[PDB]
């Protein structure tokens, strides 16, 4: 089964122009100098105007189509792959394929939602899609508003959270290209569920019904439960996603790609590994949901200069709760 | 690229117990006697008590393990394909997971979401996942609750609505067995995506900014602009399907079975097909949005005696607005 033939012909982002500084957000909330990068890493983000998500989502993919040497017309297939929802219907699919002007071509527009991480199988679903030859030129597009959230009455909320968008174009190599997956896994852990969830917005709390409470619409995180799911399980994730690549070891690999909406993950694997092998966009970006981890690719190839032939790992967490990895030569 | 190998194993159906007849509607609230079966094709529905849309779809999910003569330890990947969200966070897939018993097991829990086609493309993503041999045993969930957007105000909406789950197990046929799919097609016109969408329960109309408006948690539905799409594109639609199995024409198939959200697909149908073709559901099931395709492929084997090696047909469209069609030896 692996290595699956895979090139990621193309990347783009779209994030909103005005910076919004840490220590300006500090001196506005009477939070001490410096507590936004201790406690969270995050010394930048960047928030909204008026942008749409679909608006940010098209702008990161027109960069990716240019990179991949592609005209819009030439993509046969789009996936929207974000961490939360623009509107209730129809799915962000269609929504983005209009606001690329191309809401009259028919190119099938669908959305991959696996919460945080559906950038990852956006991928997964689409390096299936190319080696059986449905498709040739797929677009994958992660764009996430996490600014609506934002209350300004509680620092780890409000300090927290970006908004950005990120897209892929993906296609087959070309003859001799090296470009593949050699390994990619998701599982998920769904006992988790009520330690990361907000339980309203849909049918089982309908505002009309009488399953509302006062909390329906807010983040319930139980941290110390979510840390367990990991102590439990991840190290056979771990385990079982290499044995599927015996020949390449995270030696043979140049960055570590991770989703990282806290600091924690980054935390971890600066432990393990020197600076200069982790791809880090929480700092200028904050947590950006659906958004991370291809803000970080894009990161990895447009600022850490990843060379065609090197190797990534791609990994996250999310709610679920699902765990993901993948490994790659770019 | 087809004809691709592939077998619906197993089927499952979840509907609530308590039938509500039309006509004790019509007499609950003044409406004409006959007037659900003339103007909407519908004679009965099933409304919920207390169950939530995971519970259904589980109940579904086991039935269709069971079916396939499976174990539910047996599933390696589960797909949520429903046409409305359980809750806002996590994804109905480790939600059904969760639901299943199966929240410890690790089994990838995802969603795949074009809106009320979300069982068609959940299909053709995991036949792709067969063929590429990533997964054996994969459940397809569609479950909603749409008796939730009940308004017992407006007669077009009250006697439209039914809830239901269905689901399907679907893995490679074994030697010998024709089961495959010989064309499938999904189309997307986001140009039509105003003329069925719900404009709030997202970020683009967040609750607490500045973008709201009285109308935003309703279905805005433009019937006459989403005909004219029909027109001007399901013609070359159709044609395009078919020629993906040149040897194949709609004489070999048995039954056409299709989204089914009003009774206008079916007076088309009727039109054109006997009658006995034609798989219907709407009649006792009403709209089920995301579960009126797997309901009446449900419908065309466990009532309709669908033999293996015989063919059908899925069609359908739904709002974005996307148009899907497969042919297929069961
Ligand atoms: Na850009
Ligand atoms: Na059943």
């Amino acid at each position: 089964v692996f290595p699956l033939p895979f090139k990621i012909a193309g990347l783009g982002r779209y994030v909103p122009a005005d910076v919004v500084l840490s220590s300006d957000l500090e001196k506005k909330y009477d939070l001490p100098p410096g507590w936004c990068v201790e406690k969270q890493g995050i010394r930048e983000r960047r928030w909204v105007k008026d942008e749409t998500a679909s608006f940010m989502g098209a702008e990161a993919a027109k960069e990716a189509v240019r990179d991949a040497g592609l005209k819009l017309e030439d993509i046969d297939l789009i996936i929207n792959a974000s961490g939360s929802p623009e509107q209730a219907v129809p799915d962000g699919g269609p929504l983005v394929q209009r606001e690329l002007g191309l809401g009259r071509s028919g190119v099938p527009s669908i959305t991959v939602n696996a919460s945080c991480l559906s950038f990852f199988v956006a991928l997964d679903v689409a390096a299936n899609y190319l080696n059986m030859r449905r498709y040739k030129r797929i677009l994958i597009v992660s764009s996430d508003i996490s600014s609506v959230a934002l209350d300004f009455r509680k620092p780890e909320n409000f300090t927290l959270f970006g908004d950005a968008a990120a897209a892929a174009v993906v296609t087959l190599p070309e003859p001799g290209e090296k470009s593949c997956i050699h390994a990619s896994q998701v599982r998920t852990y769904g006992y988790g569920a009520e330690f990361s969830m907000v339980p309203g917005g849909g049918s089982r709390r309908h505002p009309n019904g009488k399953n509302t409470t006062p909390e329906d619409n807010y983040l319930h995180m139980n941290g110390a439960e979510l840390l367990k799911i990991g102590f439990e399980y991840l190290p056979r994730f771990n385990e079982a996603l290499w044995k599927q690549c015996p020949d390449i070891t995270i030696k043979d690999c140049r960055y570590v790609i991770p989703h990282q909406p806290s600091r924690v993950v980054l935390d971890y694997l600066s432990l393990t590994y020197p600076d200069d092998k982790l791809v880090r966009i929480i700092d200028r970006f904050a947590n950006c949901i659906g958004a991370s981890m291809p803000m970080a690719l894009y990161e990895a190839v447009k600022v850490g200069g990843l060379r065609r032939g090197e190797r990534g790992v791609l990994t996250g967490t999310g709610s679920g709760v699902s765990f993901v990895g993948m490994v790659f030569t770019y």
